[PDB]
This record gives structure tokens, C-alpha cells and sequence, in this order.
């Protein structure tokens, strides 16, 4: 009965998965806590088996953790970036089964799941050359025979908390970078994604134990809320990357903040659109789909808004809804399939709210709306006309392809709608005017952390900071220089003179 | 009597060298040139051909690699990146049979031959992730409604023209950087050192296969001078990077100036060790003999002056000279070796011709000063006393194990020793004195593009830039920014608005 043990699925066993796994790893694997069965999304069927962390597995977890620290803290930058290369290699080899399993146990589509597995071995090549990058300018100091340098160490134990969404690639974006930058990770993942988070580990483990490394530089500790919660008040998490709902994210934000450690927030977002009347439809339309249905309307950067310009929001509509009827929906693992579940029942539930109370505050579904009569937990993507821009359920994230349709005139209105929302995220004006995408692009424009040009709200790459402002928390993560959040920056004045020459001109006898 | 041709050379053909080689490759192998043969420095054995290239072949291979250019300067930088991390993951798949061959036809122990070749490896690594971040910033324009950008493109045809002494290293860290930058590559490597090129060649070109992209985009074309003067006479090759002597370097920039070229020099080293009275002389010791004999004396950044404080003088130079009697000699491929061949014949003779002349301008040779009596290019590593720091033999490079002692007494003389020098490349102090260690790094301190304290003076990693001062050229390659000397730097300002604001707020 159990999806690991029909033939069929016999290529789980290459990720090392059996019936039950061990859901704790920090160089032995273990687990005293609840057993959880993990389902696939698409047909309700039970996939395996994991045992999750009991407290007394965290504690023991966050200590081997800290133990070591010392000893990778220890190893010269360059070299622990080796050691992520060897983890982008060991991905590289996995790459096709890890990606059906985020497709069978998370939901989407497989080249999603595959292309997920790929941001993490970019992010892997990334920090590597980055081993070698990491740290601050030489400054020329005021005072004769003082140098004046800027230091980057770890921080220590990074906790990484992370969503259902992305189980697999921003683990990755944090575990690479924290890595390099010489910390050591202990991983709390969603529980519905938690054979995703062992096999990762599994892999990773494999590497750190084939380099004689201790295995809880990148420990595990699957579990629900309750270790979340642990993590985000123990004073040995010296940093706590948190990805999840902007509202659990604010009270991991507030207990973070009560014991002065650092945390980095990626959290909701409400992601617009704007088609304004010089935009080229043919980049709209398909842009706009992919957008709003792509992961089945679950990613943060999801497009939840669009709006189009009074003179072209007929026909982008008519066009958005043509599109979506030939949506190809079936297993995500399945050839030609487009369109997946969502990643649970509770999902289901909160897109069905979300419908109902898009047409109670006055909306009008044209496409969509409905549950599909199908096995699985699959919904209809959704398209509403005719609310408010400031309609309460426009401005709530829900995490369900229901895409909400506005008309504007002018660019000074849209633009304040855009940033009117709680959420910060992502962000996207489709326009050949070059003065206006300047303008979007600047103080006046969108307030997210991506601002986009003619592309969907979704699909960043690696080589930029990723994560958003406001209500999305302010965290980033992946490329520039985010990896300066994962450590501890010093201002180091060295008096290698015979004199003690006051900053300021400052005479002290 | 060809060495490929013997049963115990068979692992030459994994790297797939045979008896005759094509030394031009474009896309496609070929030569019509003049067949070299490359020769064993340690035995002067023959061990397989290359037919180097005629002008002909040179003249098709630059037509090519700028044809590929339009090709590859259109992949973007991640991209190209990636083709990168494949040609690091095929190097590190032959590691160990390329580092052989460096060993066999350029004659360093096995272990630094490896090395070597690690080296590439490591400076792809790092270019993959350079390949995400190269560019330049978004500036603050003063004016309102404008953008000001600063740009970084390609500068198109790199040429890569290397020496004897790294006949893989030189070249990779010119071609991972180049490549993530956009540019293509023409190398003209040592013809004796053909073979190594031609193998290194023969790993890249089947990444560019698989990837279904233009061959010429790392072309290959192996000659003598002529070749190499062509490449720097030409307005085709937008920069040359040139390694090499500063005899031949000075030419090559002043060609490549005639032509408001863009030129690379990596030149001529005569670096300094300086051991003060506080220096650990367990540091010094072992410090001193590997970067004086490593490579057998032939790397440009090799240790060619030690300077020691009058105190300890005496005590070093015994215990230099105790340790050089342990160097283990033998052929380069022994794993048990420590030092092998000269390169050449000539190098011998130029090692001969600087040991007799420190001795007629009044040296003492108190260690080695002869040539061997063994099969190969064999000289004995050298230590020289009583020379001033001035004579005129010391202030030469001579590319051979020949280690110049000088004694000095006070701080200001000896880095005033150390700068007197033409060239400019590495330095070193041993020292444990904070202050002399930062005004060794300051202003008034080496004049060197590599300033080291309490290591050799060779032996850098790619992290940081690599490249001299003064008669060494000024290049820079590998680390930090060095890669914004293969590309062009515009300073863009687009105005957005329906103004016309001036700079400087003029009104005209
Ligand atoms: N320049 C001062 C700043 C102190 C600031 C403070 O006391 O709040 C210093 O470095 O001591």
C-alpha cells in the first residue's frame, strides 16, 4: 500500500529511501519522535514513512551542531567551498530522481521539480567561486601606523526553516551559502516534504562522511511547529532562516528579536502584474499564465494581481482565458502535464474560501473556481474580474492559483497600487516606454525586492539577491552579497606603531 | 625510439597523444608547418611529433575564433560559465596522466606537475561563479531622469602566448578567465612543451564538442617566434597576454602599443627572501630551499636573492647548505624526487655561464655550482656568498637554481635592496616584528605585485591577482579583478526623461 514498495516506485530506493526513515541526521541518523506518513499530492496515496525529531533529538542535534563548528570554522574558506562542490556533484547525479520525488511527494510539475534540484547545484557552483571572495575591504585609517581592516566571520549555527513550496532548492540557497561562509546548518522542513528533506540530507551526508567531516555541519531535524519553534528561541541558533507564512514568520521574527539573534525573513507575497496599453500581448498573456498557474499558483512569487490597462483589459482577459482552457492537467510527473495538485487538502480548502470570498466582496469568477472531480487535491486555476484593487481578499495572499483582475488608467495610480499591499515581494510592469520602466525602477516605482521588467513575477536567478520588503520580512538569500547575512562583520583597527594618535584629532593628556 | 611509441608510455595515449600530432586546431586539427619534436629533458628522449602551424594556418585559425566570437559573446556569462565548470571537471578527470606529461616533456617532479594542473582546475571553480558577477555598478547620475550605468564587454580575441616553466597553469587561468568573459582564445604555447598544449587542447576542444559549440573558441596554434610575433603585430587579437622573458615581453608590449593594442605582460622575476634576526629559521630554512629549488630554480617567482640579517648570516647559510645535500635527485615522474632536469641544454648553459661569473666578479660558490653526470638536463642547486647586492650578475635573472646570499644590517637598506632590482614580481620577508611587517606592505615597503611575509616567494593561489611591477610587466591574471583586463569598461548614461539637463549644470 505504501507507494515505496509497488514496483512501480522502485526508483525511490535510489535516494536511498526504504518504508521508514531515520528524520534526524547530525552524523548519526536517529529520530524519537512522532513516525509521519508523507502522501502524494496528486493521487492521496502514502508514500513512506519518516521519524521525526523528538526535543531531546533537537537538543543533542544542536549541540553536535555546535561541536562542529569548531572544527569547520577552523577550515580555510576555499576548501569548505570544495566540499560544496562535492555536494553540486553528488545533486548533479541525483538530479532526475530527487526531482520526481519533489514532483510525487510535493506535487509540481517535473521539469519544476528537476528545475529546482538545478537552482541548488547553480547556487553550489556559485558559492564556490564565492570560497574565494568572501570578506571586507582594507581601509586606509586616518591614523599614521594603524590599519584599518574589515573582517567577515560565521555566525555560528544557522537554523533553516523552509516551506512546502521550494523543499528542496532554498534549503540549498541557504545550506551553500552558509556553508562557505563557515557555518554549520541544522534543516527543520515542511513535514509534508520531509522524504525530500531526508533524501537531500542523505545525499549531503554522504558527501561531508566521504571527507571524514562531522555529518552535523548540515544536520537534520524533521519535525512540525514545535521545533520550529525551539529553533527560533534557542540562543545556540545564532541565525534563523526562516521561509514560511508571513504570519508565523512575524512571531519567529519576534522570538528571534527578544533573544537578540539574527533572523532572515522570506515570507508572503502578493505579487501584481501591469499591462500597460503599449505592452506587447503576445509577452503578456503567456508571461501572465505562467505566473499564475505555474507550481498551481505556489510560489511566494506567484502572480496574484494583474493589472491591465482600461483600454486592453477586455481582450488580455479574453486571451488569459483561452490560455488557461488548454492547461494540460494530469500527474505531475506525466508527460505534457502542465498543471498539477495542490500540495494538500487544507490548500483545497483555503482556495475555495478565498472564491467564495472573492464573490461575496464583489467579484466575478470568468474562468475557474471549482475543485476538480478527480482524484488528488487538484482546483481549477482561478481568474476574478471586477473587484476593488483594495478589496480586502485582493490585498490577503492566498496560496492557490486565483488570479485577480484589475483595471487602471494612469501610471502614477497602478504604480501606488502595486506597492499598496502589505507584501513586498515580486513585482512586474509589462511596457515599451523606456521613461516608465525607469521610473519603475526607482524611487517612486514598485517597493518589492524584485522589480521586473517584461518578465513574470516568478523565476528569479541565483546571481541576484533574492527575497522582498515589508510584510515579506526583508530576508535575502542567494546571490550578490547576501552571503554577508550568514555572517558577522568586525571594523579591526591594528596599532602596529609606537604611538597612540586619537581618532578626530583628539588630544588626551 | 619515440617514447609513445613504448609500452611503458601507453598512458600518454589516455590523453590522446599519439606518435604525430596536429598542433593547429580551429574547430578542426591541423598543421602544415614545421613538424617538431618534443624530447624527454630528463633522458633526451624523443617522445612524439607535432606539426606546428604555418602562417596559413594562423591566418585561418584568427578568421575562425573571431567568426566563433559572434557565437560566444552572445552565450550568456552564466552560461559560458558553465562550459568553464565542464573543462575543470574534464581537467580533473585527467589530472593524474596530465601532470605526467608535464613532468615528461617540461621535466618538474610529479607532484608539482599535478599541482599544476590542480591549479586549473581551481581557477575554473572560481571563474564559474565570476561568470554570475562580472559587470560594474549603477551609478548615482546628478542629473534627473538618468541612468548611469558602468558596462563591461569582451575585448574579443584574447591570445594567450605562455613559457616553458607552466605550460598548462599560464594558459588556464588566461582561458577560464577569458572565456567567462566572453572573449575567445588563440595559444601559442614553449614548442617544447607542444605536447602539453596540444593535450590541454585535446580536453577542451571535446567540452566545446559536446556542447555543441565552435572549437574556435579555444583555438590552438602551436609555432616559434614568428607565430607569436604575427599574433602581437596583430589588430585581430584585442589583447595578448604574454608570458615569458622581459627581453621578449619588452617587444611584444611595444608592438602591441604600436597598434593601441591591449597587452598582458607577465615578465621576469629576481625575487628576495629576507630573514631578519627574529625570524623563525625553522620557518626560514625550509622556506628559503623549496622556493629556491622547486621547479628546479624555473619559475619566474622563484627565490633568486636571500638577504639575512649579519646575526644569523652565517648559522642560515650552514643549515641551507645541509639541507640542500638531502635534495633527492632522479628522474621527475619518481614519486620519491625532489628535483629534476633543467628544461633545455641552454638553460644549462646559461646556469654555467652565471656560476662562472659570479665567481669571476668574486662569489664563492658554497654549494653545487656544477653540472651532473647523469642522462638529461642536470645541474646542481646553487648557494653564492660574498657578492654585493649590486653585482652585476645578482641584479640578472638566470633561469636555473642559482641562490644569491647577501647579509644586511638594518631595515631601510634591505627593502631598499630588495626594490634596487629591474623587476618587480614576488618578495618576501621573514620576520616577527608587527610594525616591519606592515610597513613591508605599506608605501614605503616592496615594490612587488606579490608581497609575502614569513612564506616563499612562490607558490601563490588564485584567489588573488597575479602579475609584477616594473620590468615584469604589470599584467595581472587569475584573482580578485583581473578579469576586467579582458574586457572593455563603457560608462553609459541613458536619458529617460524628455529633458535635456547638462553635466556641471550649464546652460547653454
Ligand atoms: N566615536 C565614539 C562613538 C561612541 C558612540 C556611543 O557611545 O554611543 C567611539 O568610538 O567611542
Amino acid at each position: 500500500t505504501l507507494l515505496i514498495n509497488q514496483p512501480q516506485y522502485a526508483w525511490l530506493k535510489e535516494l536511498g529511501l526504504r518504508e521508514e526513515n531515520e528524520g534526524v541526521y547530525n552524523g548519526s541518523w536517529g529520530g524519537r519522535g512522532e513516525v509521519i506518513t508523507t502522501y502524494c499530492p496528486a493521487n492521496n496515496e502514502p508514500i513512506a514513512r519518516v521519524r521525526q525529531a523528538s526535543v531531546a533529538d533537537y537538543e543533542e542535534t544542536v549541540k553536535k551542531a555546535r561541536e562542529a563548528w569548531k572544527i569547520w570554522a577552523d577550515i580555510p574558506a576555499p576548501k569548505r567551498g570544495e566540499i560544496v562542490r562535492q555536494i553540486g556533484d553528488a545533486l548533479r547525479e541525483k538530479i532526475q530522481v530527487l526531482g520526481s520525488l519533489v514532483s510525487l511527494e510535493m506535487g509540481k510539475i517535473l521539469v519544476e521539480g528537476v528545475g529546482e534540484v538545478q537552482e541548488y547545484v547553480d547556487i553550489c557552483d556559485y558559492a564556490v567561486g564565492l570560497s574565494r571572495m568572501i570578506g571586507g575591504p582594507i581601509l586606509p585609517s586616518e591614523r599614521s601606523g594603524h590599519a584599518l581592516i574589515e573582517q567577515w566571520n560565521p555566525v555560528g549555527l544557522v537554523g533553516i526553516i523552509t516551506a512546502f513550496s521550494f523543499p528542496v532548492a532554498v534549503y540549498g540557497w541557504n545550506n551553500a551559502i552558509a556553508m562557505i561562509c563557515g557555518n554549520v546548518c541544522l534543516w527543520k522542513g515542511a513535514p509534508t516534504t520531509s522524504l525530500i528533506s531526508v533524501a537531500v540530507t542523505k545525499i549531503i551526508a554522504k558527501v561531508l562522511e566521504d571527507n571524514k567531516l562531522p555529518g552535523a555541519i548540515c544536520s537534520l531535524t524533521c519535525g512540525g511547529a514545535d521545533i520550529g519553534t525551539a529553533m527560533a528561541k534557542d540562543e545556540r541558533v545564532n541565525l534563523l532562516s526562516f521561509t514560511g507564512s508571513t504570519q508565523v514568520g512575524k512571531q519567529v521574527g519576534l522570538m528571534v528579536q527578544e533573544r537578540f539573534g539574527r533572523s532572515l525573513l522570506e515570507l508572503g507575497g502578493n505579487n501584481a502584474i501591469i499591462a500597460f496599453e503599449d505592452a506587447d500581448l503576445s509577452l503578456v498573456v503567456p508571461s501572465a499564465l505562467f505566473a499564475a498557474v505555474g507550481t498551481a499558483g505556489q510560489r511566494c512569487t506567484t502572480a496574484r494581481r494583474l493589472f491591465i490597462h482600461e483600454s486592453i483589459h477586455d481582450e488580455v482577459v479574453n486571451r488569459l482565458k483561452k490560455a488557461y482552457a488548454q492547461i494540460r492537467v494530469g500527474n505531475p510527473w506525466d508527460p505534457n502535464v502542465l498543471y498539477g495538485p495542490l500540495h494538500t487538502k487544507q490548500a483545497v480548502s483555503m482556495f475555495l474560501g478565498a472564491v467564495e470570498e472573492a464573490k461575496k466582496e464583489g467579484g466575478t469568477v470568468v474562468y475557474g473556481g471549482k475543485v476538480m472531480d478527480r482524484p488528488g487535491n487538484y482546483v481549477e486555476p482561478t481568474i476574478v474580474t471586477g473587484l476593488g484593487h483594495d478589496a480586502s481578499i485582493a490585498h490577503t495572499e492566498t496560496f492557490a492559483p486565483i488570479l485577480y483582475v484589475f483595471k487602471f488608467k494612469n501610471e502614477e495610480e497602478v504604480f501606488a497600487w502595486n506597492n499598496e499591499v502589505k507584501q513586498g515581494l515580486s513585482s512586474s510592469i509589462f511596457t515599451k516606454d523606456l521613461g516608465r520602466i525607469f521610473r519603475w525602477l526607482g524611487p517612486k516605482g514598485s517597493d518589492c525586492g524584485i522589480v521586473n521588467v517584461n518578465i513574470p513575477t516568478s523565476g528569479a536567478e541565483i546571481g541576484g539577491a533574492f527575497g522582498g520588503e515589508k510584510h515579506t520580512g526583508g530576508g535575502r538569500e542567494s546571490g550578490s552579497d547576501a552571503w554577508k547575512q550568514y555572517m558577522r562583520r568586525s571594523t579591526c583597527t591594528i596599532n602596529y606603531s609606537k604611538d597612540l594618535p586619537l581618532a578626530q584629532g583628539i588630544k588626551f593628556q
